[PDB]
C-alpha cells in the first residue's frame, strides 16, 4: 500500500532480509573487534587498515538504507511508510549513535596527535550490538523456537560480549600503566609455567587475547584459578565491576535455564498423568489384561495428540 | 482535628518526605562509613571531624522529628496526631537503639584512653540501616517500581552492605595483631604483583579499602582467586563465617531471580498458548482464515480476561 | 490405653519428651565430635578420658529406654504398647548400630596395640545423627514452621556436619602419611603467611581444625582459594569425592531456596491482585475517589483475610 | 509375524534384556577407558592388548545382533520381525558409526608408523555412550523412578563423562608439546606440595590421571583451587571451552534439581493446604472437635480422589 512511495523498501523485502543478515553478521564482528582494537592496539596496524575502513563503509550504506525503509507502528500498530517519518523516526531512534560510530575513529585518532580520549569514542561502535538484539527479537516473536530458549541464549550471547569485553579492558588496563610500571600489572607480572609474560606489549596479540580471555572466562563461570589475577587498584576495581555484574547475570542464566526445565515437556506431563494413573489402578485392581489397554491406549493417546 | 494536636507532622505530607529521602542517604552514607570507621581507622583524623559531627548531627534532629511525625496504627487504620502516643511508639520501637547510635563514639573512644571496646559501640549506627528496609518497604509497597526488581535489589543492596562490611572487618582482623606480627596477617604477608604491602597501616586508605572489598567481593563472587586469602586463624574464622553466610545469601539471589523468571509474563503464558495452538496449526494445517480467526480470538483472552 | 504394660512409656511424656531433647543435644555433640576424635587424635588423650566414657553412657540409657518406650504403629496409627514388640522392632532397627556406637572404641583400639582399624569403629557414632533426623523429622511434622523452611534448615545442617566431617578426612588423610612424608601433605607443606605447618602433628590442635575447616568451607561454597589444596593422591580423590557430593548438595540447596521463595508470600499474591486490580481500573478509568475506595478496601481484606 | 521368519529376536526377549545389560557395562567401560587411552597413551602398552581386543569383540557381535532383533515401529506401533527391515534400520541409524569403533584403531596407528591423526579415530568410540543414552531412555519410561530424577541422574552422568574426557584431553594437551617443552605444560610445570611433575609421561599411569581428574572435578564444581591450571595457549583455550560448557551444564544441574524440587510432591501440596487450614483455625480458635472433621475432610481430598 505505498505505490506513491515507491522508493521506499518494504522492511519483510527479500534483499532487505538478506542486507539485515548480512549487516548481522558486520555488527557481530564490529562490536567484538571494536573491544580488541581498543584493548590491544593504541592504533590500529596498517595490514588491517582497509578492514577498518571497509567495515564502516559496509554500516555507512545501511546508514542510507534504514532512511528507505518502512516500519510498524506502535501506537496505530500500521505499518507506516511516509518517507519523511521514517526519516524523523530513524534520526530520533538511532541515527546519531549509527553515525558517530562511522567515523574513522582509527585516522582521528592517528591525525589527533595520537591522543587516547579519541580512541575512546571507539566504544560508540559497541551500540551495533543494536543489531544483534533486534535479531533475538524477531527470534523470539518466532514461534518456531522455544520462548525461553531464545532468551537462554540472548543470555549466553551476552556473557559472551561481556567476557571477550570484560577480557580487552582487562589488557587494556595494564596497558594504561607505563611499560616501567608494567610489573604491577595483571599480565606484566604474569608467569605462567616457564613463559613469563615480562614485555607483554610485544607479545603475540593472539598470546595475550587468549590470556585475557582465559582471566575473563575463568572468572565468568567463578572457577577462579588465581594463576591471573588483579594486581593494580585499577585492574582491581574492573575485576569487582566484573564479578558483581557476572554473578547476577549468571544468576539470571540459572533462573533462565530452571524456568525453561520448570515449564515442563509434553514427556514429563505424560509421566506425570501415567503415575497418577498408574496409582488409581493399583488403588483399584483393575486387571493385567486392562491394566495393558489402557497403559497402551493412553501412550498412543499421548503419542497421537 | 489536626489544629487541635498542630505542629505534628503527618507521615506522608511534604517537606518530611523530602526529609525522609534526606535522612535515608545520611542512613546509608553512615551505615556504609560506620565499618570503614572501624576497620580501616584505629582513630578517625582531624580531617573527618567536621564530617562525623555533622552525621550525628542529621540523626538528632531526625530522633526530634519522629517524636512528633503521626503514624497509622494498625488497629484502627487511622492517624493519631496525639504526641503522647507518638512518643510512646518511638520509646517502645526503635528509640535507645538511634539515639546510642548518635553518641560521638569517635570522640569518646579517644577521651576513653584509645579503648578498642568503646570504638565497638560504632556497631549501633548499623541500625540506621532500618531507614534502607523501611524505604525498600515502601518501594514494594509502590506499584510503578514493580515488586519484580525490588525483591532481587532489596537482597543486592544486602549483597553490596555484606561485602563492605566484611571487607572492613577483614582489615580490621589484620589491624588486631600487632604491626611486628603483621607478617601474619592477610594483607601484612600481601605482594600482589611486584608490590608488597609491607607496613599496611602507612599504606593509602583508599588502596587498603580497595584491596579488602576486592577480597570481599571475590569472595561474594564465589570466584577465590586466592591472591587474597585468609592467614591468621581469626582470618579463617571470619573467612568461615563470611563464606557461609554468603553461600546462603548467594542462593537466596539465585532463587529469588529464578522465582521472578518462573513467575513468568501475561505475555509469556499468551506465548504459551500461541506456541501450543501454532504447533497444532502446523501439524494439522488449516489456512491462514482459520488461522486469523483463533489467532484472534487467544489474542482476545490475554488482552480481555 | 495399657493396663497390663505399666513398665511402658508413652512417646508423648514430658519425662520422655525432656529426655529426647537431651540425647538429641549429646547426639549432635557426639556426632560432630567423633569425626574429630578420629582424625585429629590417634588415640583419646587422658584430659577428655571422662568425657569418652560418660557420653557413651548417655546413650547407653537410651539404649534401655527405647526398649520400653511405645511406638505408633504406621498403618493401623495405634500405639502399640506390647513390650515385646517394642522390643523386637528396636532389636531389628536401630539397636545394633547403637550399641556398636555405645562400645569404648578409645579404650578397645588403646588396648589392642593401637590397631588403627579399630579407630574407624568410631564411624559407628554417625549413625547417631538419626537423632538430629528425627528432630527435623518432627520440625517438617510441626505446623508452626514451614515445610520448605525446615528443609532448607536440614540441608544446611546437612552441609555443616559433611563440612565438618570432610575437614577431619581431609586432616585425618593428612596423618595417614609417615611424619618424614609430611612435605607431602596438604598441612605439611602449608605455609600460610609467615606461619609453616612443619610439625603438623604438634601444632595446637584448634590451629589445626580450623585450617582444616578452613579448607572444607571455602571449599564447600566453590571459593576455592587454593592457598591450602590436596597435594597427595589420596587427598586429590577425597577432594573429588567431596567436590562431586557438594556440587549436587549445592544445587539441593539452590533448588529448596528457590522452591520456597517459587511458592510465594501472601504480600507477593496481594502485590499480584493489586496490579490485576490497577490495570482493570486503568482500562476502564475509573475515578480516583473509586480507585483508592477501591484499593484501601482491597489493602483492609488483604489484611483481615 | 514372528512365526515367518525366525533367528529375529523380539527387542524384549529375555536373552537379549541379558545382553542389552552387558553390552550396557561393555559401552561405559569403553566410552569411558576410550579418552584414557587417547590422552594418556601415546599407543596402548601390550599389557592391555587383549582387553582393548576383546572389547571390540563384545561390540562386533552387538553389530551381528543388532541385525536380527525386531523393533517397535513408530508408525503402525507394532513389533516387525523382517530381516530386510531389521536390516536397513541399522544400517541408517548406527551401523556406520559402531562399525568404525569397532575398528582395532590401535593397532591400526601402530601398524602405520604411529601416525597421531590416526589416533584421534578412538573419538569414534566415544559413541557408544549412545548406549548410556538408550538406557536411560529405557528408564525415564519406567514407573518406579521419577522423571525428574531421572534427568539429574542423566546430567550427573554427563558431568562424569565430560569431567573425565576433560581431563583426558587435558592431559594430551601437556603430551602435546615435546617433552624438552614439558616446563611450559600444565603438569611439567606442577609442584604440588614436595613432589614435582617433572618427567611427567613417567609418573605412573593413576597418578597423571588422578592430577588430571583433580584438576577437572575441582573446575567443573567452579572450586578452581589454582593449583593446578592452564599454561600453554592450547591448554588456556581447551579450560575456557571446558568451563564454559560446564557453566551451562551446571545451570543445567541446578535447573533440574531445582524444578524437581518446585515439581513438589501431593503430601507437599497437602502439607500447604493443612499449613492454611491450620493457620486459620488457630486464629480464629476453632474447636477440636470440628478442628477433626476438617482436617478429615481435606485428607480425604488430598489422597488421589
Amino acid at each position: 500500500g505505498h505505490n506513491d512511495y515507491k522508493y521506499i523498501i518494504h522492511p519483510k523485502n527479500r534483499w532487505y532480509k538478506a542486507w539485515e543478515m548480512f549487516i548481522l553478521v558486520w555488527a557481530i564482528y564490529s562490536s567484538l573487534f571494536t573491544p580488541m582494537e581498543f584493548g590491544f592496539f593504541r592504533g590500529l596496524p596498517e595490514r588491517l587498515f582497509v578492514l577498518d575502513i571497509v567495515g564502516q563503509i559496509a554500516f555507512l550504506v545501511d546508514i542510507v538504507l534504514q532512511f528507505f525503509v518502512a516500519y510498524r507502528d506502535t501506537q496505530t500498530y500500521r505499518t507506516v511508510y511516509k518517507p519523511t517519518r521514517i526519516a524523523f523516526r530513524y534520526l530520533k531512534s538511532h541515527f546519531l549513535m549509527d553515525f558517530i560510530g562511522c567515523f574513522p575513529w582509527d585516522l582521528i585518532y592517528k591525525a589527533s596527535g595520537k591522543h587516547e580520549l579519541v580512541r575512546y569514542l571507539l566504544w560508540i561502535r559497541l551500540f551495533r550490538v543494536r543489531k544483534v538484539v533486534e535479531f533475538f527479537q524477531r527470534l523470539e516473536k518466532d514461534t518456531r523456537i522455544n520462548y525461553l530458549f531464545t532468551r537462554i541464549l540472548k543470555l549466553l550471547f551476552v556473557e559472551v560480549y561481556c567476557t571477550h569485553t570484560a577480557a580487552c579492558i582487562f589488557y587494556y588496563l595494564a596497558t594504561t600503566l607505563p611499560p616501567e610500571n608494567e610489573g604491577y600489572t595483571w599480565i606484566g607480572s604474569l608467569k605462567l609455567g616457564d613463559y613469563s609474560y615480562e614485555n607483554f606489549r610485544e607479545i603475540d596479540l593472539w598470546k595475550r587475547y587468549t590470556t585475557a580471555l582465559y582471566f575473563a572466562i575463568v572468572t565468568m563461570a567463578t572457577v577462579g584459578y588465581g594463576d591471573i589475577h588483579a594486581v593494580n587498584l585499577r585492574e582491581m576495581i574492573f575485576v569487582m565491576i566484573y564479578v558483581s555484574f557476572d554473578m547476577v547475570l549468571g544468576a539470571y542464566l540459572i533462573g533462565n535455564i530452571t524456568a525453561l526445565i520448570v515449564k515442563g515437556s509434553n514427556t514429563e506431563r505424560f509421566r506425570d498423568k501415567m503415575n497418577d494413573l498408574i496409582s488409581f489402578m493399583n488403588r483399584k485392581k483393575l486387571g493385567r489384561d486392562l491394566r495393558s489397554q489402557i497403559t497402551g491406549h493412553v501412550r498412543l493417546q499421548y503419542d497421537s495428540h
